[PDB]
């Protein structure tokens, strides 16, 4: 999230913790839109897939720590 979208670690970790805790898509969308261009770019990258499901799969694929770095 940091390297490919410029999203800071504190925001990225919050978002992924919300994902892992089973939080709401609305919460994730609000945080990402509020962080600006980087969050908008991550939302764009998800395509039509729920941003929650997309990040959940990224965590399964790479591990949470690496998703934060990404």
């Amino acid at each position: 999230m940091a390297k490919e979208f410029g999203i800071p670690a504190a925001v990225a970790g919050t978002v992924l913790n919300v994902v892992e805790a089973g939080g709401w898509v609305t919460t994730i969308v609000s945080i990402l839109t509020a962080v600006g261009s980087g969050g908008l770019s991550l939302l764009a990258a998800a395509g039509r897939e729920s941003i929650k499901a997309y990040l959940k799969k990224e965590i399964k694929k790479k591990g949470k720590r690496a998703v934060i770095a990404w």
